């Protein structure tokens, strides 16, 4: 279990981490 991406819905990064820039 790791950071969930609330943008794509994947794992290994958070939404905020996803396309932060
Ligand atoms: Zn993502």
């Amino acid at each position: 279990k790791g950071p969930v991406c609330f943008s794509c819905g994947k794992t290994g990064h958070i939404k905020r981490d996803c396309k932060e820039e």
